[PDB]
């Protein structure tokens, strides 16, 4: 036996919308379960890109969680049973003595599911809106299949170029899209636009994303959960 | 010659949903169209569930029939026609001496087709909201192509067993979905699942469905069209 | 190099449509920039329907035109641009000394593009709503490849007949869907319904749909951008 836990999330389809975000580009991932919150990290089947969700206890109406455990599922079954969820339902995750979490989804009815269980030197940090990284990203993927992003002092630069087409998306703080540029050196970076585009779709106006990049390295990506919970890509610069 | 009719329905695009609601399983069908009402009946192509669709006079806006008979059309080709339909059209089924069904659909203008013309001993009953019972047979599909229907006094339980996962949808009289229970012993039974998706897809909470089953017996799903007509479902149980 | 130009289009998402519903059925096209406006003339690869789109200078907020040329650029990869375009979007055409054709999409951000860039004696006129005509089109595409249009004093019909299957669409001044029907003699011509579909494809009852055939010969359909534009196909009889 592992240590048991029931755990109570109100809004069943927005968790299953952090899960389907944060889960695009894995095929399995382990879940830490602490008395702090629940930590999901995983890597793409490449090595290019490291994914951590961090939620923690205080974005749950329940959390009963008496020891720590890190645990696997099958995460095609467990998004197939999260995209079940209705809209204002309640989402129920227990465990007992066995290797077997217990998915409830509260609502005109309760359906219960049973699955069985298994720092960077950055020189420039931006907070923009989502759904302006979300078409620039698109806009880079017409054209190429690498996307260069560029920060000087008060502007933000994102360009992408292929065998015949171009496409350059310029900002400043003067932007309604750019909240905060902190810039220690211009700094030049280029990444894989498949990866991007797992990380940056279904984003939006109400999404304040940093970007946290350097010359010729990693690329961190975070966008907040409830103010409280974080989602954070770290992307492997283009070769 | 066969006998002439005119019927006409208000409401073309809901029509359609009745007729591909019905169809759902079935290749052809036979329209007996009496004095009365019209009949459509069908069996799928591997004879494990039975359709029965009765439109009383009482929801056409016009019914002239002056006689009896039995009609085929190409379903595929119906479905199509009806498909056309848009959502406060009028609906006219018309023909004549001839063996031919002519369409009309009234809208902004009239567009008029041609088509060329060819008691279970049940222990349980139960009473529920049609969004609850699509939301259990899909639930089921993630994890079986077989889903067993349970019903104790004040009870009924839906659930699938899977090569790894499980799934379970209880219900009690206190719960919003059941409507009522009704049994006289304790009643179990099991149904492929390809089956009851065709039979519950596009169900909501304004729909009110009566199932009724026995031990290793038939379903029989029944909800109503207007109040006067009928959809009725017979479903062999799973070997 | 060629002329320079800057064309500013106010609605980004809506000159897309109209690019999209003139492009449907060409690969290549010539855009005639003058100081007039711009013109795209088009023939589909099968040289049965020719596209003339003309957008005068009074639909542009800005049109700076100092000359005349006539511009080719690959059209998918423009489609696939002016996609990009939201719903109250700038959009800017410019060009410089080189054969380039900068895109720009002016929003939540400013996104530039680069690419690189290289009498008939009608009997019968119909004058008819957008939806109306698309419903009658998509409904012959049910029986046939080919569709007849008949128009007679103070009568309009669409027709087509299959291999089992017939669909007819009469209309008269007491219809909604026909605002003019001028006819010299009686008119009747057949035309290939792919053209047709592609023709109509996003009309709706805004749309006024000028209409101009003879027998055995081409059909002239037309409507209006901003009541200052206008999209004509010039489609060839059926054989």
């Amino acid at each position: 036996g592992s240590m048991p836990f029931e755990i109570v999330f109100e809004g069943a389809k927005e968790f299953a919308q952090l899960i389907e975000t944060a889960s695009r580009l894995i095929d399995e991932a382990a879940f830490k379960v602490t008395e702090e919150g629940i930590s999901m990290r995983a890597m793409d089947p490449s090595r290019v890109v490291l994914i951590d969700l961090n939620l923690p206890a205080s974005i749950f109406s329940k959390y009963e969680v008496d020891g720590e455990e890190t645990i696997g599922v099958n995460m095609d079954h467990l998004k197939k049973v999260l995209k079940r969820g209705k809209a204002k339902e309640t989402l129920i995750l227990r465990k007992g003595e066995e290797n077997f979490l217990e998915i409830s989804l509260q609502g005109t009815a309760t359906r219960t599911f049973k699955l069985p269980l298994i720092e960077l030197p950055f020189t420039a940090k931006v907070v923009i809106l989502g759904d302006v990284i979300k078409e620039a990203v698109k806009d880079a993927s017409l054209v190429s299949d690498s996307m260069k992003f560029i920060a000087k002092e008060n502007e933000f630069t994102m360009r992408a170029e292929g065998e015949t087409q171009e496409v350059e998306v310029k900002l400043t703080l003067e932007d309604e899209g750019l909240l905060d540029i902190e810039v220690q050196e211009e700094t030049k970076s280029a990444y894989g636009i498949s990866y991007l585009s797992d990380m940056v779709k279904g984003l939006g106006k109400a999404d304040e994303v940093t970007i946290k990049f350097g010359n010729e390295m990693p690329m961190q990506m975070e966008y907040y959960i409830r103010d409280e919970g974080r989602l954070i890509f770290l992307l492997a610069p283009r070769v």
